[PDB]
């Protein structure tokens, strides 16, 4: 018999919900039907019960059904994301965006959730660049094969999320909503780096993961960051074979000095732009040292498709390709060749 | 202040500062709160747990919105007599039944009251079966007051800026902090009650509230849930006077009662439950006679709290006794057909 008062009441009683429940409430907001009063009290009650692998599964399940999807057989078995809750409240460069164009011109095929800011986010700053984000399934897939990256723009992909979308500006506050970019990449890439901003929920979504048999490192900076962080350690929950194993993650261990949280700060979409422009050109620092960071944590993911290799080298291989992809113009390259995709489009 | 500054607070398991509630409960009541930010305020304030100082602030702000009755109107000792209802039971009337007793029995009765939320007939829903008139205006309800010796304040009518509230309340259906507001918001401010609770975490808040008011309020929760004097069981009492709280636990046992089964008190529809009136005041003996006079003598100790040095046992046994002879003389019949004529002559 389920219903807003049955579902809501159950959450209210600090509760987890009956199987189905989470996946009634979730269809209920895609299809228009929740009241923008419903959708904020399932919000909020959700996150301060604390939500499971099984309900936050359900919402993300019925999302992605609601989604368009990437013309079949366009995304490669082996595509890796690369993508954050944000939520951080550190203002800092568009670590996550700089990760995936190295990845990409690793060799990984990347493709990226993401979205604009809620200073400048991702998809801010890659428009900035000159790429073009609001493509549609047929181009990404296309952007995809010939760049070796491509972007879902999150309002393109899933526009029936729109009543869900605006109730979380409306309210402000972090809900259990916060997690589920990560977990509704329309092209459903097996592989990840998933940064998550809350501690509290980083091995909720690895459960999810792990539920998909997804091959992925959720990762939470102990500094804050929804980033591998260089500015201290980082717990990660190493998703693979379908099963969570949470570890503690120290960057000092392969030779990286402790940075400072305000050199890896960031501004507007021109001044992130730019520190795009400067790290893809090889310039030294606390900011090419975590996106190569980020970069290997991505390329350990890709990797766990296909093996159990031992974590160390899994990493100082990940950490070689990473700078390697800097170091010969092949990421620097790999952007403008991205550029020039969607300057293409027009003829 | 922000709703996400406050949300953020509630949700990470904070109290408020001092002022934040009053701040979101006046965008609510101005019209100035999305439904999306009612709904989420009412939901974290809930599962953080409210304070008595948070609902303090909810509630009086709601009062500084509401429709007041003219100066001079509402006696220095009249009681109320209501609940949060959502106790799910479905009984009869109870409080309503109560109210028109206390008021057969002398004591002046400014009853706050709504219709049903969950239950088939709530107060306001009956009185309207009955012929009472229950959508009267600030003066009239003051005349009801003088010319009958009780009045009924329609909340709809006494807070119509609460409406953005209420809609949510209807949307979202589960029980949230808002659910204690209605008895804290009498808008006759009425300085004695007998305030029921469902919700045996929140009695005490409640009595809290009222403690910082110039009041003498019995907050009462059954032990079986009932938002009102139990007849099943044990009932817990939050005495409330003198600006403190003396929580007990009260076993009418000790009067006499006999135990009773829950399914005796339960109630029907609007026709139903105004035939159970009927049928109360006409004498019929019972288990609901029994806690509709377990309940005004409650009432009737709150009253007494007021402006009298009697003690609490002494003052049950006159409750108990006057609350028996307002029905057992007709008096309570005859004050409800008084209530009706006045609706009738207007
Ligand atoms: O505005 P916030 O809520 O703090 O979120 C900051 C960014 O984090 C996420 O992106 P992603 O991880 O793809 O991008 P980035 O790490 O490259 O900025 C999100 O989609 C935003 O773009
Ligand atoms: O439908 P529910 O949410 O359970 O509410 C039942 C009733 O309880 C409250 O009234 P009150 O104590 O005045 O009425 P009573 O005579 O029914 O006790 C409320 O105003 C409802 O009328
Ligand atoms: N942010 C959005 C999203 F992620 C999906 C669909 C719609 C929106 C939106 O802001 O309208
Ligand atoms: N229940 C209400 C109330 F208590 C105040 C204002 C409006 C309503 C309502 O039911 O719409
Ligand atoms: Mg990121
Ligand atoms: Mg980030
Ligand atoms: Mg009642
Ligand atoms: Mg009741």
């Amino acid at each position: 018999v389920p219903s807003w008062p049955q579902i809501l009441g159950r959450l209210t009683d600090n509760r987890d919900l009956a199987r189905g429940q989470a996946a009634w409430a979730m269809d209920q907001i895609m299809t228009g039907n929740a009241r923008p009063a419903q959708i904020a009290a399932f919000a909020v009650a959700m996150t301060m019960k604390a939500p499971t692998a099984d309900e936050v599964g359900e919402l993300a399940g019925v999302m992605l059904s609601h989604a368009h999807p990437l013309p079949a057989d366009t995304v490669p078995d082996d595509a890796v994301d690369v993508v954050g809750t944000g939520g951080d409240g550190v203002n800092t460069v568009n670590l996550s965006t700089m990760a995936a164009i190295v990845v990409a011109a690793a060799g990984v095929p990347v493709v990226k959730h993401g979205n604009r800011a809620a200073l400048s986010g991702g998809a801010d700053t890659l428009e900035a660049l000159g790429v073009r984000i609001d493509l549609g399934p047929d181009l990404v897939a296309r952007s995809l094969a010939e760049v070796g990256i491509g972007f879902c723009f999150a309002p393109r992909f899933h526009p029936s999320y729109r009543h869900a979308a605006a109730v979380r500006r409306e309210i402000g506050v972090p809900t259990v909503f916060n997690l589920l970019g990560p977990l509704t990449n329309p092209a459903r890439p097996r592989a990840g780096l998933i940064g998550c901003a809350f501690a509290d929920l980083a091995e909720v979504m690895a459960g999810v993961f792990a539920a998909r048999r997804s091959s992925v490192l959720v990762v939470h900076g102990d500094d804050g960051l929804d980033e591998l962080t260089t500015t201290t350690t980082s717990t990660i929950w190493r998703v693979a074979a379908g099963s969570v194993d949470k570890l503690t993650f120290d960057p000092a261990g392969f030779g990286f000095a402790r940075a400072q949280l305000d050199q890896l700060a960031g501004g507007d979409a021109q001044a992130n732009a730019a520190a795009v422009r400067a790290v893809l050109g090889g310039a030294r620092g606390p900011v090419r040292d975590a996106v190569v960071l980020n970069a290997a944590g991505a390329i350990v993911a890709h990797a766990g498709l296909s093996s159990r290799a031992e974590w160390l080298p899994a990493w100082e291989e990940g950490l070689r390709r990473a700078s390697a992809a800097i170091d010969t113009g092949a990421a620097e390259q790999l952007l403008a060749r991205w550029v020039r995709f969607g300057r293409q489009i027009l003829e």
